[PDB]
Order: structure tokens, then C-alpha cells, then sequence
């Protein structure tokens, strides 16, 4: 592959376009509005410069990373492109008339994949005419730095397909995972749940928050406490994947706190509102 | 307080013992039989000799801290300490006579403190005229490295126990955390729930052992993939705590797996069995 489409300009749509840019390959990103293009290239640039800033890749670097990536507003330009990772808005109507549309748009080798936190990967194939050449391929955030990349088969998605998408992760420096898509993949439905148990852990008088925090940070050695993750994932997030879980299997085993509720209701959504579990 | 009684000579009471005398607290470890005593003596001294091999000790230092440890069958001595941590069997009854002992011997003064995972201390403390001074000290494998201490207020334990509690966890270098008795506490509670995700995660056919560990790893950041964290815990003990929490609660939310409860029944308990999720 050579050629990457990119829709959403998003914190994660930003991130993915890095990283795939910054391994050499050329990526149009698509978003609704060319301030949001706009906003993401910019967000690169500042990510980037950051990096030049600690010796860890050069302005030569910087530059060429930054000639790769080219900006739109029109979803017509995703032809040419190898692969497509969509990183729009966790909604399934609008994701199948999404991928209705690269289907129509895109040669017939493209492949289509989702980055989507919890959604069906089938039901979204099915709105299209390929398939077997429709896919997972999930990131984390940021995306540049993580190196995990999720891949997702879908009922009908390809041995070969698949194999292109292991591939392609593998050169852009991330390690692969193959997942039959089920609710949360893998990554999710353990991480997420942790945090929920968090809250029903803080709603239930049990302990407070810095206390849960350092409780997993040094009884189990995590990198960050759960609350404080959630503030990075974003609450509203953590809310969405609980309650697509839940729905997916009808089990009540993921249940979301009603305070991880009453906090997305309040837009008290974490570090990006200044608010969340804590105040930044 | 200067003075420890800790019952048990098992793993996590040696390893408790020399938390304490690290420290410079005077410990005595007591056991039924004198040949306990003397492995768990054996065993501090096997690990404060690897402290020195890594340079991390000097002999000077490791002799100094033996020279701070009692070993003991005879409960008496405990009536004259300040604080006494059990991690005796966890069995209700037999705690309940321990600590009703305990309460007969010891000083009106001396906190009596229990390193249990999963039984209720409020309801040990009712077996004492003594509950306010009654009080959990947990602590994870290996005590003298794992910085946390979970300090566990059953329904009754004075203000006072509390502080003084945290004041000696502090002592050790340890960082204690309040917790309100509740099933699981917050490390297990969280961490235990998680294994028994990955375990319902391979039964379902969703991933591979080597991808749900490495997704964790890489998707996370987190230290172990949570498979390897059960072989590591033991899969009786991730199983009789998921066991706990589901019979505490009454939520079917903490249901273990048929899966690990066909683990346990192989006698394929991790790597103290030299096979879990993995060979060793």
C-alpha cells in the first residue's frame, strides 16, 4: 500500500493520519469542514515539532511527514487509496452510508476499515457491495505512540484481507492483533469495565478518588489509576463503549454506573472539558 | 509502635515480617509448628540474599533486619506488641478464635489487624470486646517490594485505629489507602474481574492467550497481560475471589467463567503448578 485515506479530523482521525504519514505513506484526510481539516493538520504539526523539539526526528522529517498529508472536505478524493480507516462518528446509520459511498467511490482493491471503539464491522460491510474487503483496524490514543493495532474480522472479512491489514500495520511500525469481532474487541471490554468498576467503587462510599488511583498505580502497578484514565479516554467515551457492551449482549454484567452517567450529563467529560473525575 | 506480631510464616506473612523489620519495627513471627517458623525465616533470609546480589542491600543490612525478627509458636508473645497483623488461613471460624484469643491475651493498646482478601473483618471483629481496635492491613505479593497497603475499616474501627494505622503503613514506606469494608476492597475488586474478562474473552473464540495478553500489554501500557497475571496471582485464587464477590453480592456481573472453573479443576493453577493459561 502507498495511498491512505483518513476520515475525521478528530484527536484520534489526527493521530491516525500521523502515523501512518510519518512511516512514509501519503494520506489525504477528510473531514466535514476545512476548519476541521484545518484544526487536525495543525494538531500534527504542533505533535511533530514537539518531536523535532527532543532531538527525536528532524524539521527534514518534519517537513516530509507534513508534504505526505494533503487536506479535504470531499469525500471524492479516497479513489487511489490503498486503504481507508474511518474515524468518524461512532454512529452506525451514518457509518454505513459512509462506507456506502467509498464503495461506490473507491477502485475495487481499497479497503475499507473502521476504527470504530465498539461498533459492528458486519453490519457496516453489509451496507456495502465488498465484504470481504471491509475490516477493523483500531487504534489508541494517542494513535503516533501506541502500538497496538487491533484487527478486526468481521464475518464476512477475507483471509487476504486481513493479511494486507496485519501487514500494513506491521510497516507502519504498530503490532497487529487478530480479533472476531464481538463486543469491545479485546482491549476495550477489559479496560472499560475497570473504569466502570471504578465508579460504582467511588458512587458506593468505598474509597475516594485518589486513593482508587494510587490503589491500582501501586497494588497492581498500572500506569495510570482508572479515574485518571477515564479522564484521558474521555467519560463520555467510557459511557458510549459500557453501554454499547451492555447492548450488544443484553448483559447487565456491563452495566454503567449511574454517577459515570450523571457525569457525562453534566459535561464533566474529563481532561478535554478541564473537568471530569478531576478538575485540570 | 515499634513492636509486630504477625501470624503465619507462610509466604505472605514471612514477606510481611520483613516489611516491618526493613524498617526497623521489632517483629515476631508466630506459627503452629516450629518447622513453619523456620521456613518463613528461611525464606526472608533467601530474599534479603537476593536483595544483596542485586546491590540493593548491603550483609550488614540484611543481618541487621534478621536481627529484628522473632520467631515464635507461642501466642503469648503477642501480649505485649503494638500492632498484630494475621495472615493465618482464610477460614471464619478459625479467625474469629484467633482474634477472640488475641483479645484475651494483648494489651487493651495493641490493634489487631488481618491481611484477609475475602473475609469480613467487621464480622471477625465481632468475635473481640474489642472491634474498634479491629482493622484490615492488606498487602500484595511481594509485601517488602509492593508499595500499597489497603487499610480496611470494618463497621466499627475507630478514627483512631484508622490513624494510627496509616501513620505505621507510612513508617514502612508504604502508601496506605482508605477503604470502607465492601467485597474485593478496590485492587481485587477491579484487577480479579479483569483476568476473569480475558478468560470469557478466550472462551468465546473472540482471541488467542498470546493476543488478549499482548493487546493488554500494548493497548494499555499495563505492566502483564491479565492471562499471565492469573497464572502469576494462581487461578484458585483469581476463581475463589470472583467466587467471594458473586456470593458477597448477589450480582451476577461476578460470575466466573466455566472456563476458569475447569482451569482450577485440571489443577492447572499457573506457574506454582508449572501450568496455567500457559506452559511453564
Amino acid at each position: 500500500m502507498k495511498k491512505v485515506f483518513v476520515l475525521g479530523a478528530g484527536t484520534m482521525g489526527a493521530g491516525i493520519v500521523q502515523a501512518f504519514a510519518a512511516k512514509g505513506c501519503e494520506v489525504i484526510v477528510r473531514d466535514i469542514k476545512e476548519e476541521f481539516v484545518d484544526r487536525g493538520i495543525a494538531t500534527i504539526t504542533k505533535s511533530l515539532s514537539k518531536l523535532v523539539a527532543k532531538e527525536k526526528i528532524t524539521e527534514a522529517d518534519k517537513e516530509e511527514i507534513l508534504s505526505r498529508i494533503s487536506g479535504t472536505t470531499d469525500m471524492k478524493l479516497a479513489a487511489d487509496c490503498d486503504l481507508v480507516v474511518e474515524a468518524a462518528i461512532e454512529n452506525m446509520k451514518i457509518k454505513k452510508e459512509i462506507f456506502a459511498e467509498l464503495d461506490g467511490i473507491c477502485k475495487p482493491e481499497t479497503i475499507l476499515a473502521s476504527n470504530t471503539s465498539s461498533l459492528s464491522i458486519t453490519e457496516v460491510a453489509s451496507a456495502t457491495k465488498r465484504a470481504d474487503k471491509v475490516i477493523g483496524m483500531h487504534f489508541f490514543n494517542p494513535a503516533p505512540v501506541m502500538k497496538l493495532v487491533e484487527v478486526i474480522r468481521g464475518a464476512a472479512t477475507s483471509q487476504e484481507t486481513f493479511d494486507a491489514v496485519k501487514e500494513m500495520s506491521e510497516s507502519i511500525g504498530k503490532t497487529p492483533v487478530e480479533v472476531a469481532e464481538a463486543p469491545g474487541f479485546v482491549v476495550n471490554r477489559i479496560l472499560i469495565p475497570m473504569i466502570n468498576e471504578a465508579t460504582f467503587i467511588l458512587q458506593e462510599g468505598v474509597a475516594k478518588e485518589e486513593d482508587i488511583d494510587a490503589a491500582m498505580k501501586l497494588g497492581a502497578n498500572h500506569p495510570m489509576g482508572p479515574l485518571a484514565l477515564g479522564d484521558l479516554i474521555g467519560l463520555d467515551v467510557c459511557l458510549a463503549i459500557m453501554d454499547v457492551l451492555y447492548n450488544e449482549t443484553g448483559d447487565t454484567k456491563y452495566r454503567a454506573s449511574s454517577l459515570l452517567r450523571k457525569y457525562v450529563r453534566a459535561g464533566w467529560l474529563g481532561r478535554k472539558t478541564g473537568k471530569g473525575f478531576y478538575d485540570y
